[PDB]
């Protein structure tokens, strides 16, 4: 019967029937408009490779990586089992014949006509120098991927009535088309009453014919303090006008929650709305193409627009102009919007364009609210390759906050991608369903494109999707609880202890952060509870896989009391900064471990095996110590070659983020936030958690062989990387600075923070220039030393 409705709610976590919060029926008409892209989807899907999911990959491989395959041959080991060499460019449809091939303990398969050195998993192993494992296997059956069967001339206007609480205020009405206010009408104001109504008409002086599709009626209310929001779409998504009488709940008190078409479902608590609808100049040249090259956060002074908008079809040869093209044009103005529309039928330079992802980003912003123009980012995003949407993905789901609509080309395109391919599908159901589980104001939208991928994965993964929920909502049960009995106490762990031996009793499931682990049975005796302010769990489980190499047991920390969400996006973006210095032949050994978000404020982890904290290792001695971390470095390796692949593992870790983590700006961070693995590596934790640029301590430089006033080759070595690090990024600033634009506005707390990039990459600035820039921000951080970290204990 329909109890598939209520499977797919519990999956989702919000039930998308449910009528009740709607004023119109664009959800409805959404989940009935995605009905063939998922089915044409699904049609034109590969039954095998979608049943194995090869993870692969275009991209030349690295140079640094040659330099581990300095024989030009490859060992693998297949499973009693048999060591072969293989040539780079080899099938593993080829190398069968040298007598289907999957990864030992992992659900990852090497399959499909690309090379070895074109699969993830053999450039995982080769970054690292580990013998790949394969178990021989034969292929599971597509038979489980089964999928259930099914002229107006008048000037707009606007009655407000009035609004209404439960439990000094005037109404303001914006017609706004993608944060450009095109209109604006006040009331008068009355005294603040349970109840204020005004039955005025507000007439606007747009008139009818010069609404553009996209555009919003913004409702605020005023008391001078924003107090209260709503947004109705004045066109709506079958093409017509807005009319007749509409009762909004308001949103109570700049980020991507304003601009939602959503209203507050909570009725019996919000304020309500009342309201009833019834060839130039070489200068020229030389100051347009000054105008292309500026930073995407440079503002464009009203001189810019007119110009870039008169040299319109000029301007159409550069892609570099286009975020910048399409913020000059009128949309309050029918004629105009037909020019734009004119033009962009003959956009043929950019369809030819090299794909540019940072570029294509910028079209997605909060600042195009034309579908037409969002659409041609869109476009690009097609030619991308699943590598190349799993880098960008987190982020191309919060890109859909700025659709106008609930259906559109972005949501039709991470469906399609979704449902081409088990693990983007993976992920994106995480990353819907975090949005789903704790924004109000996107829950709806976020949803019904969860449904409509769900109705398309087919049975295997959504009994996949059943196990995943149903052991994180049963472990999120625990970490609450256990937050509410409490430094550490004694029953705590026993308490603990007995609450996990009720909950086993699903048996295996995916670990959500790597879907090729299968995570088996609970380590009961090995889960304890953390000393930090927030209680976490720390879990391990045993590998449900018998074909695995070891038994190292995955570890996942439960967390609540700090936004995941930001974690997740400042790692995401720190596997783009990877993704960077990839392309120019640097590894900067970056660890960005594993991170979900699951619910409001609490979520999981990935442990980072033999690592400890950089606090805890100073503790093993607030009178700080600068020998100790070296000490502590040489006594966990054995031999020399691993020491010294340690220290320069450091010198590249530390040098990597150093840059990363002062372009994004939390470089500040405690003592406790950074870590170092045993094997050299370090890295930050916890980004939901007289100053200094980024952590770079004596004892840190001690290790490089340096104190106070010194240098050494080591150290040397970690400014020629950080400079060489830092102008990598900076040759991708317009990137980033979408990429930082785009975190704020969709997952933190203004136009001031916004541009701590444009400081941070020094734009403007000449390429010897920046190179000082940064290397006097080294020198800053000597002078400090332990002031700063001293500061952070006494806090
Ligand atoms: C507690 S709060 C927190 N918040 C964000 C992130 C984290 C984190 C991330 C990774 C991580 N790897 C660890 N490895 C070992 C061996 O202990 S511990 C740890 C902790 N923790």
């Amino acid at each position: 019967s329909q109890a598939f409705q209520r499977q797919l709610t519990a999956l989702i976590g919000y039930d998308v029937t449910d009528v009740s919060n709607v004023h119109d029926d664009e959800l409805e008409f959404t989940r009935r408009g995605l009905v063939t892209p998922r089915m044409a989807e699904v049609a034109s899907r590969d039954p095998k490779l979608y049943a194995m999911h090869p993870w692969v990959t275009s991209k030349p491989l690295p140079e640094y990586l040659w330099k581990k395959i300095a024989n030009n041959c490859i060992f693998i080991v297949i499973h009693t089992s048999q060591t072969i060499k293989v040539s780079p460019d080899d099938t593993p449809g080829a190398i069968l014949q040298s007598f289907v091939l999957r990864v030992c303990g992992r659900d990852e398969y090497l399959v499909g006509e690309t090379p070895i050195k074109n699969f993830q998993w053999v450039r995982h192993c080769l970054k690292n120098g580990e013998e790949i494992h394969v178990v021989l296997d034969t292929p599971p059956d597509p038979a489980l991927d089964e999928v259930r069967k099914e002229d107006c001339d008048r000037k707009f206007r606007v009655k407000i009535r009035g609004i209404d609480i439960p439990v000094t205020v005037f109404v303001e009405a914006n017609i706004q088309h993608g944060q450009q206010v095109l209109c604006q009408r006040r009331t008068s104001p009355k005294p603040f009453t349970e109840e204020v109504l005004w039955n005025v008409w507000l007439e606007f002086s747009i008139k009818i014919k010069d609404l553009p599709k996209g555009a919003l009626l913004n409702l605020q209310i005023y008391c001078v303090q924003l107090l209260y929001y709503v947004n109705l779409l004045l066109i709506d998504h079958r093409f017509l006008l807005r009319r007749g009488e509409y009762v909004l709940h308001m949103w109570q008190i700049f980020n991507a929650d304003k601009l939602t078409s959503a209203t507050n479902p909570d009725k019996e608590n919000s304020m309500s709305i009342s309201i009833l609808l019834d060839e130039m100049p070489n200068q020229l040249r030389k100051q347009l193409e000054a105008i292309i090259a500026t930073d995407p956060l440079n503002p464009l002074t009203a001189e810019d627009k007119e110009l870039l908008w008169h040299f319109r079809y000029e301007s159409l040869k550069h892609p570099k102009a286009y975020p910048k093209l399409f913020s000059s044009v009128k949309w309050g103005q029918q004629e105009i919007v037909a020019k734009t529309y004119q033009l962009l039928a003959r956009r043929e330079v950019w369809d030819q364009s090299a794909l540019d992802v940072g570029l294509t980003m910028q079209l997605l912003d909060c600042n195009f609210s034309d579908e037409n123009v969002r659409a041609i980012a869109v476009q690009k995003l097609e030619s991308l390759e699943d590598d190349d949407v799993l880098h960008y993905l987190l982020q191309l789901v919060q890109a859909v906050k700025f659709e106008p609509y609930h259906d559109s080309a972005l949501a039709r395109f991470l469906l399609k991608r979704g449902l081409r391919n088990k693990r983007i599908g993976h992920f994106l159901f995480w990353f819907l369903r975090s949005e789903i589980a704790q924004s109000r104001h996107y829950q709806q939208r976020f949803a019904v494109i969860l449904e409509a991928y769900l109705r398309g994965c087919g049975t295997a993964m959504l009994h996949d999707f059943t196990q995943q929920v149903q052991v994180i909502e049963m472990l999120q049960k625990v970490t609450l609880d256990i937050k509410s009995l409490s430094d550490v106490s004694s029953q705590v762990i026993s308490q603990l202890k007995q609450k996990l031996e009720n909950l086993q009793n699903p048996e295996s499931f995916r670990v959500p952060y790597d879907p090729g682990l299968k995570a088996g049975a609970l380590a009961i005796e090995k889960c304890k509870v953390m000393a930090s302010k927030k209680k976490p769990l720390w879990l391990e489980f045993k590998c449900a896989d018998p074909t695995a190499l070891s038994n190292e047991t995955i570890g996942i920390i439960f967390k609540h009391g700090d936004d995941l969400r930001q974690d997740m996006l400042i790692l995401q973006i720190l596997r783009i900064m990877e993704s960077i210095w990839e392309t120019e032949s640097l590894d900067l050994c970056l660890l960005p471990y594993g991170c979900i978000s699951t619910g409001d404020k609490i979520g999981m982890i990935e442990i980072v095996k033999d690592a400890t904290t950089i606090a805890k290792i100073q503790q093993s001695t607030g009178a700080f110590k600068d020998e100790v971390l070296n000490h502590w470095l040489k006594e966990k390796s054995p031999t020399e070659e691993k020491f010294q692949a340690a220290v320069e593992r450091f010198v590249y870790s530390c040098a990597g983020y150093c840059v990363a983590t002062f372009v994004l700006g939390i470089g500040d961070r405690h003592n406790d936030n950074i870590m170092i693995t045993e094997t050299g590596n370090l890295f930050h934790i916890d980004f939901g958690h007289e100053r200094v640029p980024f952590v770079l301590t004596p004892d840190f430089l001690f290790v490089m062989g340096t104190s106070g006033k010194k240098t050494s080759p080591h150290f040397q070595k970690f400014q020629d990387i950080c400079v060489k690090a830092y102008l990598a990024l900076r040759h991708h600033t317009n990137l980033l600075i979408i990429l930082f634009s785009m975190m704020l506005m969709t997952g933190m707390p203004s136009k001031e923070d916004i541009e701590y990039i444009r400081d941070a990459l020094t734009v403007g600035k000449n390429e010897e220039d920046a190179k000082k820039y940064f290397l006097d921000q080294i020198e800053v951080c000597r002078d400090k030393g332990w002031t700063v970290q001293f500061n952070w204990f006494l806090h």
